[PDB]
C-alpha cells in the first residue's frame, strides 16, 4: 500500500485550514548526514516535511500561504536539474516537473531561496515556522526576516508573529488515515514476517547479528530497505540491556534472546519485540517469567480502546507483575502494598506503550503520565517486559533474564487492531515453530 | 584477521615522533547522528580517533603529551560508567578498565573536559589539533586556551601554536602495515563472496534492491556489519548514473547490471564493482564494450607498481578506450588526436584509481593530477568504466550501456597483490557461474 | 526636566494594555561594549529598555507577566549586589531595592535567569521577543523555549506563539507625552546653547575640534555628559561631506563652517546644525546659498503641522531650492522641468525631516515616502541644505560651499513648537553675535 | 609628537623578522561599534593594527608576508573609494593612494578579501593569527584555509601551522622606542596640565561631572580629542569606589575629591591621578591618610630602575603602609606580623603599578606577582592609594576617605624618568595651587 497524491493534497489543506489569513507555513527538508569524511548515511526525509510531499530530496522547502479563508497556494524551492551534477548524484526532480508531481502551484531553486523567500513573506501577518529543528533553516528564516524588518525604505515589512507549527502537526499525526492504516498494517507483516525468520533460523553458535542479517534480509525482500530503528538482538545477559544494539555475541544453548527489530515502509515504522530460547525449549524459570510477561501484553490487548489510556492499562499490567513476582520469590510483601512503592520498577522501568507512526517513537502529545484519553486512529506498541540483572538477589535462577514481548495496534471504533499478531508469542507456538524449522 | 593492541600502540608512538617536545595533540571522537527525531543511525567512529584507539564510542578524546624526546604519555576523557544510562544505552568501558583497555596512562570521565583539559595544554609551546574537523571540538579547545591566555593571574599560560595533525596522520594512514593489509585481503574476500553471491542470485523480473539485499545479508554473515558506502545496483539505463542508489528498478531480461558495493571490516573498506548481464548472456554489443574495460582494468593490473603513477597508467587506459571506442564507430577521427582533445570523456569521466582504507575514498596526497609516485604499502582501487547515455550520438546499440568493474589492489616492492580477484570478471567466467548457479 | 516613577508605570501598564492574554514580554538591556583590550566605552542603555525603566545597568531584563485582562506583573532579572564586585566596579541595585526603585514587583538575580524564565514562560500562550536585537538575548529565550519543548515528561509547555514587540513599542515612542516633550524642550535648550558658544569662540586659525570641545563642556555643565551623536564640524570643503567627524582641520578665514552637533539630555537627543562663516562675515557668494536654505528652514517650520506630512513639506522646499539654484546660474532650464527630473539631487540628497527622541534617528513608521500623516506629539528635525561639491561644473565661486541649518520641532495642535530657535540662525544675527563676542 | 612613516616601517621588519620563512601574517582591523541603534560610538582602532600601521579606518586587513630571510613583502585589504559612500560617510585612503600613504607594497579592496587571502596564503607553511580576538577576522580566516584544504584539485593547499602573533607583537610593545616615549611625555603633559586645571577650578557645589567636563576640555584644546579610559571624580565616600564613573554627586566642603583621568595622544595614554580637598585646605585626618599614600609614591619613585621588580618595589609601599596604618591606630599590632597577614589588604586592594602605552592597562607579560625584572624603555603607572569603608572599624575621622596619587614613569638605563610630575602632589604644593587660583 501507499499514500496517493490526494492524501498529500488533504494534508496541506488541513494545514492550511489551520493557518490564519494573510500567513505562510514553511517546512524544510532534513540535511544530508555524514557518516565518515565525503561519505554520507542513506537519506532520510524530515517525517513532518515527508507528511506534506512524499517528496526524498535534502534541499528542498515547502511553502504554504494563505492569503484568506478561500485563496492559498504553494511555492516549492527544490533543487534544479542538472546533467553533469545528475550524471554523478543521481537524478532529480527539478521545477518543470515538480508542480504536477508534487502538486504545487509553483516551483523555484533551492539556490534562489535567499532572494525569494522574503518577497513570499512580504507583508504577511503570521509566518510558522519549526524554530531549532535545523539550524540551516533558522539562519534562512532570519535571514528573510532581517531584511524585511530593515526593508522599510523598499516598502517591505516583516510578519510581526511567528508559530510553531509542529503542535498542530504532531496533533494530525497522531491520528491516522485509513491509507496510513493500510501502510502501517503491511509494515506491521513485513516485520512480523522478518521476526518469524529470526526464530526459525536461530541455532546455538550463531553470533547475534546474524539474526539481525536475517531480519534485514527479510525487510528489504519486500521492499522495505531500511529499519525504523536500529535493530536489539540481546542473547543471556544482553537481554537485560534496553538499547542492546552492538549484536555481537555467540549465542550459547540455554539462553534466551531477544530481538526488537521494525523495518521502515513508506516512511512508517513497525516496531516489534519477540523473545525466545536459543535452543527451542524454555527453561521452566524463563517460562515462569516469559508467562507474566505475555499475560501482560494479552490483558492490555483486551483493554486497549477508546476511553482507556496508556496510564489506566499500565495499572493493570503493573499488578499483573507484581503478583507474578510474588508468586515466584522475586518479590516478597503484600501485593498492594508492594504496588503503592512501585516495587516492580527495578525489574520494569520503561514505558508499556508509546505512539507509533513516521517515528518510531512517534509524535503527539501524551498527556501527563500518558493519561489522555485514546481514541479511534491513533497507533500504539504494546510492550511489557520484564528485566532480571545478573547480580539481582532474587532466586538465583532467575538472574540474567531479559524478556520483552511487544506488538503494534491501532484504535479502532469499539476496541483494536493488532497489526503484529501474525508472528507467534505463545511460548509453546513458538516452541513449534521452531521445531519444525529444524525439521527442514 | 584484526588490529592488535601493540599495532594501535606503535600508531600512536609513531605520530608521538612526528610531534615537537613540549606539545599535545588532541584526537576527537565522531559525534552520534540523527536519522529522524530521537532516533540515530548506528554509530561510525571516526576513522583518525578509530586508528589510534579502536573504541567505538562518542563523547571521547584522546590527548597525546609529549613533554620531550624521551617522556610522553597518553590521557583519554570518555563517558563514565553510569548503571541507569547503560541498562538503557548499552555498556560503556568507562574510565577503571580504559588504561588496560585502550592502552592509555590515564583516562578520565567526558563531563569533566573543561575542568581538565586547559590543565593538560597549560606551559606548553605547542598544540596539535584538526580544526574545522567537529564543531563540538572546537568550542572545547578554543575554550580550554581562552582560559589559557586569559588566566596570567592564575600563572596560565597557553601554546602560541597549534597544528593540524591530519597531514601527519594521513601520510600515516596512506601506508597500510601487514595488520592492515591482512584485515583489507578479508574485506576483499568478503566483498567478492557478495559479488559472486549476486550475480548467482540475479533473475530478471526482481529488482535492483534484491541484490543489494543478497550483498548486505553476505556481509553480515562473515561479521562485516555495514557497508563501507552505499550501494550501487544500477541496471539498463541506471547503469550510465554514477551515484545511482535508488536501486528501485525491476532487472529486465536484455540489461546489464552494474553492482557497485563494499563491505566495513573491522574499519577498513571493501570496494568492488561488477557489471554483468542480468539475463546471464552478453550481447555482441555489450560484450564490445564490456571487452575494452575489462582490457583497461587487466592492463592497469599489470602496470601498477613502484615507480609510476596513477596518471601514468591511466594515459594507458585512455589509449586504449579510445582505439576500442574508434573500432566500434562510437568516436571518428585519429587516435592521437582524439586522445589529445580528451575525447573519451564524455564516456569515462571520473578518475581510474583512489586510496583505500578506513575509509573508502581514502585520505592521503595525491599530487597534482594524482602524479605522485607510488610505493609499496599503498593501497588503491583499479576502476575504468564506460557510460554511453541513453541519447547519445553514437550507433544505437551502445546507447543507454554503463559498465565499470573495479578491483582493489596493494602495491608491493615489485607490483601489486590484487585483494578482489576472487570474484570473476572475464565474460565467459561469469556466464559460467550464472549458468550454473541456474541448474 | 525628567520622567517620573508613574510616568516608567504607565509605559508598561500601555504596552500590557495591548499584549494577549497568557503573555510575557522580555526586555533586554544592551550589552556592554568594549572600546580597546579591558577597557569599555561608557555604558548606553538600549534605548527600549531604557523606555519602560529608567535603569542603566547590563545584565538586566524586564518581564511583563500578563494573565489575563486584569491581573498582571513584572519580574525584573538584574546583576546581585556583591561587596567586592561593586567596591570595583561601581555601585549595583541588586535585587532588594529594585522593587521599590524601579516599581516592579518581583526582582531576581541575572545569574538565575536560566534556571528561572522558563519557569515563567511554562504554560503561556505567546511570548513577545525582539528577536535578532542582542545575541545574548535570543540564545537566552531560546535556551528557555527549548526546555519548555523538550519537557514535557515534567509538565513543561512552550508557548507557540512568538511576536515582535517592537512595532507596538515603537509606534509608543513615536508619540512623546508631555513629561518627554518637557526634557526634549530641554535638551534643545542646552543644545542651542553649545551652538551658540561655538560660534562666540570660533576664531580663524582654531582647529575643528576646537569647536567640538567647546560644545562637549558646554553640554557638560547643564548635565548632558554625553552627545547624541558623533559631533561634525565641517570647515570650508569639509562641509560638503554629510558624516564628517574627522574635525581635523584649521579652520581658514573666508570658509564656512557647518557643525552638527546635539546632545543626551535624561535619553533624549537634541540634534542642532548650524552654519556660519569662520570670520563673522559671510561673503556674498556664501550668502546667496544661505538664504536659500534659510527660507526652505523657514517655509517648513510655517508649514509643519497637523495634516501634511513630511514628503508634502519636502516638495514645497524642493521648489524653494530649484528656483533659487536658477537664480543663481547653479541649475539651467525650466523651473517645473528641473522639478521633474529631481535636478536638485545632487545638492539635497539627505531627507529634510527625521523622527527625535530616545535615538536620534528615532524609531516609528514613516510611511512610503515619508507620507504619513502628521499628529500631534510627533518630534522630528527639519534639516534643509546645499552642498556644492569643489569640482561641480556650476559657478566658480559658489564650490565647495556645504550649508545645513537644523532645528528640531515638536507637532503641536495648530502647528508646531520649535524646540531650538534659541540658537541664531538669520545671516545678520549670526553676524552681530559673532562681534559681540569678538569685542570681548 | 607623532609617530614617524619610517617608525611604522621598523616595526613590520621588526615582526617579519622574526617570522618563520613561508609564512604571512594577519592582523585585523577593530570593527565599528554601536552606540545605540544606527549610531555609533567614535572610532577606535585596534591597537596591535595601529601599532603597524597609524590607519584608523575599519574594514582594513594588514598582511604580511615572507617568502624568505631576505624576501618579504606587504599587503593591504581596505575600503574602495566610493563617491557617494564618501560624500555621506567620510573621505576614504583607497587602494590608489595607501601604498605611498602606509608603505605597503599592494593594497586590495576589502570587499575582494574572500576572493584573494586564500591565494596570499597558498602553499605558505604558516599563517600568524590573533584567533578569537575578533568573530568576524576568525570567520574569513577559517574560510581562506577551509577553501585551501578542499582545493587539492585546484592545486591549492593550506598552511597547517597556526601561530598566535600577540605574544611576540605584545613583547615588541612593552620596550618603548624614542618616538613613543616622546609621544607619551607629550600625553603626560596633557594629561597633567588637564588635572591642575581640574584643581585650580574646583569649588564646593559644583558636581564631579563639571571637573570631569575642565578635564576633558583641556585633553581637547591639545589636540586628545578622547579620554583613554572613563573619568573618575569621586567626591567623599564615592572616593573608595574603585572604578567610580557615575560622576553624579555635588561636591561639598570639607570632602576630598579623587579625580583619575587620561588622555589619549596619537593613541597613547596618559594615566594621572590626583586627590585633593574640595575646599583647598587639607584636614589633619586628611593629610595624616594623603601623607602614608605620598610616602609610597615618592619612594616607588626612587627604587624603580632596571634590575628591580613590581613585586619587589611593591614590598617596600606595604612596609609604609602597614607602618602608617599602626601609628594612626587603624591596623593594631606588630608590623612585621601585619605584613606577614597581609593586613593592608583591606585598604590597599589594587596593584601599585600596571604597564602604559596604546592601552591604558598596556600589554606585556607581568611575570608571576608582577616579577618580572623591569628593564630600560619599560613604561608603567606608580599608584599606591588607600581607601578606608564609611562602615571601616577605625577611628571615626578616617572612615569614607578614599586616596590615590598617580604617576606615570618610563624606565631608563640607570632609573626612570617621570613623566607627570609637572602636576602637583605635594599637599602644601596643592592648597598654594588652589589659593592661588581662587585669588
Ligand atoms: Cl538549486
Ligand atoms: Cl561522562
Ligand atoms: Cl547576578
Ligand atoms: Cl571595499
Ligand atoms: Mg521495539
Ligand atoms: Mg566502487
Ligand atoms: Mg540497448
Ligand atoms: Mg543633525
Ligand atoms: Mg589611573
Ligand atoms: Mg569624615
Ligand atoms: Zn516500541
Ligand atoms: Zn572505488
Ligand atoms: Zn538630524
Ligand atoms: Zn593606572
Amino acid at each position: 500500500s501507499e499514500i496517493s497524491r490526494q492524501e498529500f493534497q488533504r494534508r496541506r489543506q488541513a494545514l492550511v485550514e489551520q493557518m490564519q489569513p494573510g500567513s505562510a507555513a514553511l517546512i524544510f527538508a532534513a540535511p544530508e548526514v555524514t557518516r565518515s569524511a565525503d561519505s554520507e548515511y542513506p537519506y532520510r526525509q524530515n517525517s513532518d516535511f515527508w507528511y506534506f510531499t512524499g517528496f526524498n530530496e535534502p534541499e528542498a522547502v515547502l511553502v504554504l500561504i494563505k492569503s484568506d479563508d478561500t485563496h492559498n497556494h504553494s511555492v516549492l524551492f527544490n533543487r534544479v536539474r542538472d546533467l553533469t551534477a545528475e550524471i554523478w548524484f543521481g537524478r532529480r526532480l527539478g521545477q518543470d516537473a515538480a508542480p504536477e508531481k508534487l502538486g504545487v502551484d509553483r516551483a523555484l531553486a533551492f539556490s534562489e531561496i535567499n532572494q525569494q523567500l522574503y518577497q513570499l513573506l512580504n507583508g504577511l501577518d503570521v509566518v510558522y515556522h519549526a524554530q531549532g529543528e535545523y539550524a540551516y533553516a533558522d539562519v534562512i528564516v532570519n535571514s528573510a526576516l532581517e531584511k524585511l524588518r530593515k526593508g522599510s525604505r523598499q516598502n517591505l515589512t516583516a510578519p510581526a508573529t511567528m508559530i510553531d507549527w509542529r503542535p498542530v502537526v504532531h496533533e494530525m499525526r497522531l491520528f491516522k488515515s485509513p491509507e496510513e492504516i493500510a501502510v502501517l498494517r503491511r509494515a506491521g507483516e513485513i516485520t512480523a514476517m522478518a521476526h518469524t525468520r529470526a526464530m526459525e533460523k536461530c541455532r546455538p553458535g550463531m553470533f547475534e547479528y546474524h539474526l539481525e542479517g536475517e531480519i534485514h534480509h527479510e525487510f528489504n525482500r519486500h521492499g522495505a530497505r531500511y529499519p525504523s530503528y536500529n535493530t536489539i538482538v540481546g542473547s543471556g545477559e544482553n537481554g537485560c540491556i534496553l538499547h542492546y544494539t552492538e549484536n555481537e555475541c555467540e549465542m550459547r544453548d540455554g539462553d534466551l534472546v531477544l530481538i526488537d527489530a521494525g523495518c521502515e515502509y513508506k516512511g512508517y515504522a513497525g516496531d516489534i519485540t519477540r523473545t525466545f530460547p536459543v535452543n527451542g525449549k524454555f527453561t521452566q524459570a524463563q517460562r515462569e517469567i516469559y508467562d507474566i510477561v505475555l499475560e501482560s501484553l494479552e490483558t492490555s490487548l483486551r483493554l486497549y480502546r477508546p476511553g482507556t489510556s496508556i496510564l489506566e492499562v499500565t495499572g493493570e499490567v503493573v499488578r499483573i507483575m507484581v503478583s507474578g513476582l510474588v508468586k515466584l520469590g522475586i518479590l516478597k510483601g503484600d501485593v498492594d502494598e508492594l504496588i503503592a512503592q512501585n516495587a516492580h520498577r527495578p525489574f520494569f522501568m520503561h514505558g508499556l506503550s508509546h505512539w507509533l507512526g513516521l517515528d518510531v517513537h512517534d509524535v503527539g502529545v501524551y498527556g501527563q503520565d500518558r493519561s489522555r484519553i485514546l481514541e479511534p486512529g491513533m497507533v500504539l506498541t504494546v510492550e511489557p517486559g520484564l528485566y532480571i540483572a545478573p547480580d539481582a538477589e532474587v532466586p538465583e535462577q532467575y538472574r540474567g533474564i531479559g524478556i520483552r514481548i511487544e506488538d503494534d495496534i491501532v484504535i479502532t471504533e469499539t476496541g483494536n487492531e493488532n497489526l503484529t499478531a501474525s508472528v507467534v508469542k505463545k511460548p509453546e507456538e513458538i516452541e513449534a515453530l521452531m521445531v519444525a524449522a529444524r525439521k527442514q
